[PDB]
């Protein structure tokens, strides 16, 4: 028993990740209700945020404290330009929880190659939140190509917050 | 009524600050138990990252659309040397708390020159809340010089977290 | 301690524009259930009606009682015209509240020029519910833009209003 | 089935009455606490305040929403004499609300002249809230005729009120 | 961030003052139960005396021991002259709520040309307590210019304390 | 049955005794917690000062409001210096508290001399408040001998005061 140099980076990686995005969903959730009128889609994207912000890094955090890494603070963002409507802000948030189930599987590989056993079991977690992740964001999605309405979008958008 | 440039900046900054020093104090908090083998000291910080984190975070996005102001997401922030030992890490929390006061003194001396009485109301939150964090942190600060005894001084902190 | 004139003025002119105001809304709500079909878009500008003409004016006769300063009454307003749709009659309502917010900031302005530190608390309250009751309205007048169905519309409001 | 101009005049004409009266009473009730030392006095005649400004002028606009009539606004109103002591305060409410009692008989008896029997209906609630009104505020009158002290007055009203 | 010096001696005096008052009110409330007779207006005056030597003082220690500033205690009071009446006693106690309101108002001015935020939030509670305080008391001396009758002042002054 | 004048100038002191003692402990209590660091000794102190300032001088003037005698309201108290750590401030405290112990020994030899029974038996109470005050200060000035650690003095003083 020991600790891999290999997965420490990688999850100081995922750790970097999910508080650069929460930071762009953080901002993402404002400008859906602010210029886009859209206050619920600005909650589903708002509680994105704060899952990402928030058990998201912690257990990587809680971990670590663990089995011996060490936890790396390197975080640089800036939201320099916005997308240019509603569906095209969900869908980019969609994009990305599409990229984080890459770098989670990327993770389980090379824990399964470095024989990290502890270290597949915790990410199979991150396995699943990111597939649920991405069909919360998608049932979304959804919403945008089945009506031209957004106080209609955003009814329903109330019910899956609610 | 209209939107002061001036204070959209600053409260931007501010913003920015809260963001950047929650990310310090999570990692921090992290240290307090990994390293110091103090964990309640640890919850006491983590707190005061999700309180950064949280709703002084939100308050500000809240007030801009309200009062028509921009908000700004620019986050660079890297923690990159620790201090020595737990009396040290708790004193460099009160430093930046009051770092934040000054900070939020700026805001309302601007305010009232901007004549933008709505953002010298919104900040009043904050002028106390400096003052209420920074005594929170200080009664911390004082077990350090009361007891020898990592034991006694968690004890003690245990009942000020319940 | 005294009594400021000036502030006395300045607060009667408030009392009645928070009267004239109410009447107007009072007119405003009917016709938005009667000729424009939308009872609770109605329900709305008769709650603001009743707030205007409720606290809003209770407050400064209260004030009154306690500082020293002298109620008038001089109410004169007549609804000549109507807006054409329901869009521009809660765009009209938006233009008036942000008409107070301009008067509350002048208020406050004269207060601390006169040093009356009881009427610049005071109308610390009024400095708020000029953003809230414009936050409000704003949520209204957001709708018109996301929808073109009435009913729709209505059924937004509906839950606002509940 | 139609609307009769003459009687959508006359609730015109008693929703501007019930306006107009009810600013009086907002006043004097201000100045039965504040001048004259006579809190419930103030209190008995800020609920005729309210009463007046509220169901009075809200049963009328409702009324017109369901029978096709128009409502107009047009509110002059100054208080520019209050009498000299509270019995005279009183006395003046009571001489108003006979004056209503007056104008509630003229849209009784033209209703009937047009056959208007729905309208006869409405204002039959109207023909008795004169009376009841009268004798609230006759009960009151009643005091200051029986006795020469004012807190005996305030006590035996604060009942009356509670 | 400090602590300025003239804000520490303008609230040592408010303290100062607090204690002052509050034994004198004490004194007061004895006098108006012994010597006149009247044990309610004793409740009255002997509550004033108690938030005056109570949470008027105790916020000013509580402020000090978070902003840094020095606590001194000197007191002088004699009480050796009473008023001749209960009268004349409530109005005495008028008078000296009445200078209250002007040193506060003298704290407020000088915060904020100090541009001491946290000093001016602190002094708005008095803001207001003074005002309030001060309605109190003169909610009292009305009575004494209502009615000659003692019995009765005492009865409407018991319902103000329960 | 009359009136001892040299009992009601023994009362009289012990008043003043109370008061000015209760000032004191006012301000060791704010002490105790801002410079020593030692916030639940301030809650024992303070708790003793609203003592002195609250029964202790109640009861004297409540006696003297029945049988008869003179209150005298003379108080001259300033807290020059302050003792150098924890340990002695409570041992002045104790100090003062056997004082007191002596003073009201004094009252109930004279009473007894003056053949005033109602006067003895109401200084029955301060006979022994004197000896249960006493033993709660010495309870706490022992546990300064048993631990040289602040936080564990602290602790024990906590669960004395809850
Ligand atoms: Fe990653
Ligand atoms: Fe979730
Ligand atoms: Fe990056
Ligand atoms: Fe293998
Ligand atoms: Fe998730
Ligand atoms: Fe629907
Ligand atoms: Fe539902
Ligand atoms: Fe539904
Ligand atoms: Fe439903
Ligand atoms: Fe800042
Ligand atoms: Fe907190
Ligand atoms: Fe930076
Ligand atoms: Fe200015
Ligand atoms: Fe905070
Ligand atoms: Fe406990
Ligand atoms: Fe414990
Ligand atoms: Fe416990
Ligand atoms: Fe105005
Ligand atoms: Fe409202
Ligand atoms: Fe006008
Ligand atoms: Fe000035
Ligand atoms: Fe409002
Ligand atoms: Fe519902
Ligand atoms: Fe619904
Ligand atoms: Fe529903
Ligand atoms: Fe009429
Ligand atoms: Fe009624
Ligand atoms: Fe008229
Ligand atoms: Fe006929
Ligand atoms: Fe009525
Ligand atoms: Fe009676
Ligand atoms: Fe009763
Ligand atoms: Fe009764
Ligand atoms: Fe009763
Ligand atoms: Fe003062
Ligand atoms: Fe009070
Ligand atoms: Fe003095
Ligand atoms: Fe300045
Ligand atoms: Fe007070
Ligand atoms: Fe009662
Ligand atoms: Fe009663
Ligand atoms: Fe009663
Ligand atoms: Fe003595
Ligand atoms: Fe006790
Ligand atoms: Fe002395
Ligand atoms: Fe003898
Ligand atoms: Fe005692
Ligand atoms: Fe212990
Ligand atoms: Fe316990
Ligand atoms: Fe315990
Ligand atoms: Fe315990």
């Amino acid at each position: 028993m020991q600790k891999s140099n290999k997965i420490n980076d990688a999850l100081n990686q995922h750790y970097k990740l999910n508080v650069e995005l929460g930071l762009v969903y953080a901002h993402y959730a404002h400008v859906a209700d602010d210029e886009f009128d859209m206050p619920y889609l600005g909650k589903f994207i708002q509680h994105l945020s704060e899952d990402k912000l928030g058990v998201h890094k912690e257990y990587i955090s809680d971990y670590f404290k663990r089995n011996g890494m060490k936890l790396k603070t390197d975080v640089s963002v800036a939201v320099k330009s916005i997308p240019s409507d509603a569906k095209a802000l969900i869908q980019e948030v969609y994009a990305r929880e599409n990229e984080v189930r890459d770098h989670v599987k990327a993770i389980a590989k090379l824990a399964l190659a470095e024989d990290d056993y502890e270290s597949f079991y915790f990410i199979q977690w991150y396995v699943r939140d990111g597939l649920k992740d991405l069909t919360e964001v998608d049932d979304v999605v959804k919403l945008f190509n089945s009506s031209n309405d957004k106080l209609i979008i955003e009814e329903t958008i109330k019910e899956m917050v609610e």
